[PDB]
């Protein structure tokens, strides 16, 4: 009946642009504010958050000044105390090997670690282990009973076992240790053949009134702070996580993008066809695509993203016709380089209601983002307002007017 | 004759960003340089340096903060005094309220108008004095330009007119004005203008394709050539201190079968040089970065070394950003060095402070 939430890296406030706002917290505040909304009487499940040491105390206060009850434990501290089957010192050979020093290593090689120390940890501690990401279920009951096996819960994406959820019943049980030994073989990213040195049962996810989201956080590159969560553009959603993050927080934005003059896309050497833009890129014959422009006279020659083949051809135009694919010429587009901030991303969207939605929580609307028109050079310090005046965005009747 | 120089767009100094440093000054200041080095006595070939107008009091006083005499004259108030050049305001106001190919255009356009009111040579910023050679700039009788790069043709970049609404000069503007293009080479068909021999007049040209849409920024294209000698010619004109967001100084941080270092790999599982564009971590400067923190990242001890002498501030802050994982890291060129594990730099910048 205990549950194990863990977080390996730096909290999410003090890491805004490699952490997604409220990455760690928000589950284990919305289950602890969960766990003790549905149990009238005193039944509580104990939630434990084990980090690293460098921010117990950090983390110890955010818990405790969002009035809920999580117990934070540390790395270390639970290896520091060893356990009589003490020997579980493999998990500070990887620790020591990789990241003991300030900043933040390779995204990986903690999630190495998170899944190495999940079941590292259930070794030592029965109970459940859940990612932060796994929050209450919507107008469900919390049920985390106590069973009889080592289960896990059903690998999402393919037909295994996963880590996002797992329990064990006793202290070092014959199969949890067994399925220990097979990380420590052959440690990798991810390796969900652990499990698959025995058979491991499932747990239906479902049946316990929990959830499971996935951020992919690694996959690549992604939205910093509270970015990922103005783009799902639930209201709600923002509200909710906002508490987690800073309205104010200034960011380079490289996917802040929009361009200047809008172009075509049409359909071969002539081709100056009935396009309203001073350019677009057509498709000819055959072959593949070109680049046109009719203000000089350009014609350069440049089966995805863009397509224009039937009925209407020089008729469409802008979309995501970011084309810089084709990393020849191109149309001038405006991109943030430093120190751009929600609004400033909502001003450049035209997303009027963003732009209300965030002045409204509080957001400052005058701060300086750092804008280059790519090609060009030009580098411009703008204020939201004044990015909106550039823009040619009727949106700063909202800005410039107070209210 | 006389010496027509031509810039189109905002001086170089103030476009640090956008610009080649010296782009628009070096060569025209070098010419007079030389003109004046000998006892040849007191006749010397006028040079005129042509703008725009908001611009005359600002390079009216580079030149004369340096040792060369150059009238400057400005594009609008020529336009203004004239005679059917409406044209040429017509394109002015129809494309310079810009885009550097729109700018080029109209030093295209503008030359060749140039040469019908006004007799004598024109020269790119980029058309310096020959190395040891002299500058021999007589007065002839045709039309004639010099020889472009490639093909075997005419080009813009040096042309002469012998007088006032030549006959021919005229007739080339005319090829423009109703085809205008980007580099319209086509114009010098209309008939055989006479070619100059480039090395016979004592010049040399240079090429930056500045309309590439991919340069380097100010003092950053002579940092890049590795030349001492040609940063320390051209670094009076830009800033050795000037931050900007260099996104090109990127670095890397490495480098079923064996692959050694990876580039596959070895430390997690992977299923499926600069050229690294692919859908590997590495560091970027996103903003306010430096010459010396450039030359930091680049592990380039010799321009560590010749900008901390040419007088580089080693202590300002710049912001870098690891690739795939969204990290903003704080950085001094000495705590670049040290993050970055560049032995000589590093001890080289931490006894510099001292
Ligand atoms: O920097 C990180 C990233 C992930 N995690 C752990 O992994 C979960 C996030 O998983 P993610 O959504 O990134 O990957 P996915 O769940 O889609 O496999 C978190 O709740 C943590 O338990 C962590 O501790 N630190
Ligand atoms: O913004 C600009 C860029 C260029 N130029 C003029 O065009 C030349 C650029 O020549 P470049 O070497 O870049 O072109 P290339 O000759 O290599 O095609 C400069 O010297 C100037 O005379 C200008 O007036 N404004």
């Amino acid at each position: 009946s205990v549950i194990h939430y863990l977080w390996v890296g730096l909290p999410t406030k003090m890491n805004s642009s490699a952490s997604i706002a409220g990455h760690d917290v928000a589950g284990p505040i919305k289950m602890a504010k969960a766990l003790q909304s549905q149990a009238q009487g005193k039944p509580i499940n104990p939630i434990k958050f084990w980090c690293l040491e460098q921010h117990q105390d950090f983390y110890q206060k955010l818990f405790n000044d969002a009035g809920v009850t999580i117990e934070v434990c540390g790395i270390e501290e639970i290896i520091r105390q060893e356990s009589l089957r003490d020997q579980a010192l493999f998990v500070q050979k990887f620790l020591n090997d990789n990241l003991p020093s300030g900043q933040n290593s390779d995204i990986k090689q903690r999630v190495m670690f998170k899944d190495l120390f999940s079941l590292f940890l259930l070794v030592c501690q029965p109970g459940y282990f859940l990612d932060t990401n796994v929050f209450p279920a919507t107008d469900r009951e919390i049920n985390l009973p106590g069973r009889d096996t080592v289960a896990t819960a059903k690998s999402g994406f393919q037909k295994s076992n996963d880590f996002y959820l797992m329990y064990s019943p006793q202290r070092n049980d014959s199969q949890m240790s067994e399925i220990f030994d097979i990380w420590a073989r052959n440690p990798s990213f991810g390796n969900l053949l652990c499990f698959s040195g025995s058979h491991v049962p499932y747990i239906e996810i479902e049946d316990l009134g929990v959830q499971k989201i996935s951020y992919k956080s690694y996959w690549g590159a992604k939205l910093p702070g509270l970015f990922f969560w103005l783009e799902r553009n639930n209201r709600q959603l923002f509200e909710e996580n906002l508490p987690y993050g800073d309205i104010n927080q200034q960011l380079a934005c490289s996917f802040s993008r929009k361009s200047l003059a809008p172009c075509s896309v049409c359909y071969e050497k002539l081709l100056a066809m009935p396009f309203t833009t001073n350019e677009a890129y057509i498709a000819t014959k055959a072959n593949q695509i070109f680049y046109v422009n009719k203000t000089t006279k350009e014609c350069v020659c440049v089966d995805r993203f863009h397509k224009e083949k039937i009925r209407l051809a020089s008729e469409s135009e802008i979309n995501q016709l970011i084309r810089s694919l084709d990393n020849f010429s191109h149309p001038s587009y405006i991109v943030n380089i430093a120190d751009g901030t929600l609004l400033h991303h909502a001003v450049l969207s035209n997303n009027i209601k963003q732009v209300i939605m965030l002045l409204e929580l509080g957001a400052k609307f005058d701060l300086k983002a750092s804008y280059q028109i790519k090609p060009e050079g030009t580098v411009l310090k703008f204020t939201p307002l004044e990015l909106a005046n550039y823009l040619k965005h009727e949106a700063i009747a909202t800005l410039l007017q107070s209210h």
